[PDB]
C-alpha cells in the first residue's frame, strides 16, 4: 500500500506537511538552479522541486534525464507559494524513479499529431488530459441517468448480447450480436414495469460498437415516453454541468446550449420537419427519410435538444404502433441535439394488438416463425407500452462538441478499426 | 398516462379513497356470490373484490373468465380489512379488461415444470414472482457495488468487445468477443489510477454469456487489491441483506453465511488448500489446477467467502507477477464462495517488469508483436498494478442458493441454448 498524496490535495493550507506523491512526470524544466517536476496523476497536476544540495547529486542526476511520462513516487514537504500551480508546491526530500522515460509516442498536444498516429496509440492516448477528461465526462452522463432511474422508480436488468448484424459461429448454430435490447426489455416490463439496461450494441454497415442505454415502460404511451426522454437528459446533461464544468470548459467556448437542456423540449411534427427543410431549400419529399446531412440543416432552428414524432410508417421498424388517427404514420419519436449533432434517442410506442404485429411481420417479409415469442407479449395479458434507446457515444460527442464520435469511446471500433 | 396505485400502495390506512390499480391476474375464485381477483404488478398483490350488483352483469360475466395473467385495470375504493391481504382490499366499481387469458404456459408453481420448458418460454417465466425476485436481487448488488465503488474513488470506464474465443467475420478482419476487459483496464489506470467495468464476456467452450464485474488500479499490490475485493464483496452483500431480506428469504431458510460476509475474509495459500483437500482424502498433487470438485471439498471448511493465494505460476495467466520469494509462484487470488458455490473472483498481481513479460510471453508460444501495446504500457512508465473480475451470475448463484446459474441471467446464454 503506495499511501499517496492525490495532486488535488497539495493545497496551501498543507503548509509544512509531508506528503507522498505517486504519478507520471508531465513536464521536466530547469528553473535557475533547480529542477521543476511537474508531476501528473488522475486528479491534477503538482509543481516539485528538486534541488542539488537537498536530494544529493546522484538523485539530481537522475532527474534531470526524467521525460514526459516517467513514473516516480516523490516524497516531500508542501510551501505555500502564490506562484505556483494550486499555490503550492512540494520541496523534494527523495525522489524515487519507477521507470525513466524518454521517447513518449504522443505529442506533447495530442492534437498536433495525425488522428491515425492517436489511435494506433489509443492505448497511450487515453492517458492524455483531454481523452482523460471525455472518460470522465461519459461517468458522470451515466452515474446521472442512474441516479434519475432509481429515483423515479425504473429496474436494471442485464439482456443478452447473443441473439438468434454481425453473425459468428456458436457451437452447431449461428448467432448474431444484438443491435438492441429492447424485445428483451419489453418482455421484462411484464414482471419489472419500468426497466433499463446499458449494453454495448453492433452495427454491422458511426461506431460499429456503442453503448446503448434503454428504456421500457408498461402503460406509457408516445407522449408519456417523450416525456421520460426530456427529463432523463435534462438531469443527466444538468448535473454533469453541475460536477464536470472544468471538464466540458476545455472543449467548449459556450455552454448555452447545455443551460437550455430543461423540459419542456421543442416537439415538431415529421410533416413540420419536411416543411422547414423544404422552406431552406433541401430536397425533401414527404415519406423520405431524414438522413444524417438533413438532420443536420434541421438542427440549425433549435439551441437545446428537440423532439421529431409522427413518421411516416415505411421508414420505421416493424414493432411501431401506428398512429389511430392517421395509419399513414408511426408513434414514434427521435430526439435529436443542436449544433449539428442530430439524432442522440430513437423510440416509440410499440403495436401491442397480435394481429396488428403478426400482419406488419408479414407484410415486411419476415416469419412470425422467428417471432414467435415477441408475438408471446401480445397473447399473454398484452399492455400498452413504449420505450426509447440513446446513444451513449452521441450524447458525449455532442455534450463536448467533439468532431468524431469515435473520441468519446475508449477504444472505438469502426469498420476500418478493430486495433488496439 | 395510466395513472396508477402500485400495489404496495394499497395499505388500511387508505381505507374509504379512490383508486386506480394496474396489472396482471394473479388467481381468480369466487368467495360466496362475489369474485375475487388477486391483482399482481410489480410492488405486490391486491385483493379486487368484483360484486355482480356493484359492476352489473356483463362486468361480473366478463371477470369469469379472467384466468392467469389477464391484464386489467381496475378502479375502486380501498376497504381495511384485517383478513384481506396487506389488510386492505380493493371494493370494485370499475374493470376494464385490455386482455383475457386462460392459458398461460408457465404453471401456477413454475417449479412443477421441466426447466427445459421454463427455459423455452423464459421470456413469459421472468414475469413470475421467484424469477423476478432474483433479477431484483441482481440489480441490488450491482447498484450496491457502484455505491462503494463511487464513494472508494473509482472511475468507471466502457472497455470493448470486439477484440483482435468465439469468432467473428469482421468486414476484412476477424474479430474475437472479449472474455475480459482486463488488459484494457491496465491501460486506462494510467490516466485515471482507480478504475471498473461491467462488461458482458464471452466464453466459448457455465454460462457461454456472463456479467463480469472488473477493478484495475494502479500502485496495489495482491494484499492490497484483495482488501478492496473483500471490502467491495462485504459491502454488495450486506447493502443486499439490508434491502432485499425478502426476496432473499424466498431462497434460503438460512442467512448466515451472508451475515459472516464482512473482513476480513479467511485466506489460505495454495499450500494449505492442497494440504485440506489431501487431508480430506482428494488425489491432488501440486502444481495441479484446482477445478470445479476440488473446490466443491475446500468451500465445506468455510462458512463465509475465503481467499486461496499463491498459485503455481504455469496453472494462471501469462500476466500475472511472480512471487518475489518464490518464483515458481504467481501473485495470484481467487475468493471462492462457501456452501459448494466456489469461485466468484479471480485476481492477481500483474508483470509490470517488461523483459519478466516479454519472456512469459515467449514461453507460452505466444507472439509478443500480438501484444505490443500491451507491452507498452512496461515500456512508458510502468507501475505496479492489480485488479481483478468477478463473475455477477456466479455471485447472485451463490447468494440465493440457486441450483444452476443459468436462472441468475435474464436470458441465458449457454452451448445448447441461444433461445428466446
Amino acid at each position: 500500500m503506495i499511501e499517496k498524496v492525490y495532486c488535488q490535495e497539495v493545497k496551501p493550507e498543507l503548509d509544512g506537511k509531508k506528503v507522498r506523491l505517486a504519478g507520471w512526470v508531465y513536464t521536466n524544466m530547469r528553473v535557475g538552479k533547480k529542477i521543476f517536476l511537474w508531476i501528473r496523476d488522475s486528479t491534477g497536476i503538482v509543481q516539485a522541486v528538486v534541488a542539488k544540495n537537498v536530494v544529493g547529486e546522484e538523485t539530481f542526476e537522475k532527474a534531470k534525464k526524467l521525460g514526459r511520462e516517467s513514473s516516480v513516487i516523490v516524497e516531500g514537504i508542501v510551501k505555500a507559494d502564490e506562484r505556483a500551480p494550486g499555490g503550492a508546491e512540494v520541496h523534494v526530500e527523495k525522489l524515487e524513479v519507477i521507470q525513466a522515460v524518454s521517447e513518449f509516442p504522443i505529442p506533447e498536444n495530442p492534437e498536433q499529431a495525425s488522428p491515425e498516429l492517436l489511435l494506433d496509440y489509443r492505448h497511450l492516448h487515453i492517458r492524455t488530459p483531454k481523452a482523460s477528461a471525455i472518460m470522465k465526462v461519459k461517468e458522470t452522463l451515466i452515474m446521472a441517468a442512474r441516479e434519475w432511474l432509481l429515483k423515479d422508480g425504473w429496474h436494471e436488468v442485464f439482456p443478452p448480447i447473443l441473439v438468434t448484424l454481425f453473425k459468428l459461429k456458436y457451437f452447431d448454430k449461428y448467432a448474431y450480436l444484438s443491435q438492441s435490447a429492447q424485445l428483451y426489455l419489453e418482455a421484462a416490463i411484464f414482471g419489472l414495469e419500468k426497466v433499463w439496461s446499458l449494453t454495448p450494441s453492433f452495427r454491422a454497415e458511426h461506431l460499429t460498437e456503442f453503448w446503448h442505454l434503454e428504456l421500457e415502460a408498461a402503460w406509457m404511451d408516445l407522449w408519456d415516453i417523450m416525456k421520460v426522454e426530456e427529463e432523463l437528459v435534462s438531469y443527466m446533461v444538468q448535473r454533469t454541468l453541475e460536477l464536470r464544468k472544468k471538464e466540458i470548459e476545455m472543449f467548449r467556448d459556450d455552454l448555452t446550449t447545455l443551460k437550455n437542456t430543461e423540459p419542456p423540449f421543442p416537439r415538431i411534427s415529421y410533416d413540420e420537419a419536411i416543411d422547414i427543410l423544404q422552406s431552406k431549400g433541401v430536397n425533401v419529399e414527404w415519406g423520405d427519410d431524414l438522413g444524417a446531412d438533413e438532420e443536420r440543416v434541421l438542427t440549425e432552428e433549435f439551441d437545446r435538444p428537440f423532439f421529431v414524432y409522427g413518421y411516416p410508417k415505411h421508414i420505421k421498424a416493424f414493432y411501431m404502433k401506428e398512429d389511430p388517427n392517421d395509419p399513414r404514420k408511426v408513434l414514434a419519436s427521435d430526439m435529436l441535439a443542436p449544433e449539428g449533432y442530430g439524432e442522440i434517442i430513437g423510440g416509440s410506442q410499440r403495436e401491442d394488438d397480435y394481429d396488428k404485429l403478426l400482419n406488419r411481420i408479414l407484410e415486411e417479409g419476415m416469419d412470425p416463425k422467428d417471432y414467435e415469442w415477441y408475438l408471446d407479449l401480445r397473447r399473454y395479458g398484452s399492455v400498452p407500452h413504449s420505450g426509447f434507446g440513446l446513444g451513449v457515444e452521441r450524447l458525449v460527442a455532442w455534450v463536448l462538441k467533439l468532431d468524431h464520435i469515435r473520441w468519446a469511446a475508449l477504444f472505438p471500433r469502426t469498420p476500418a478499426r478493430l486495433y488496439p
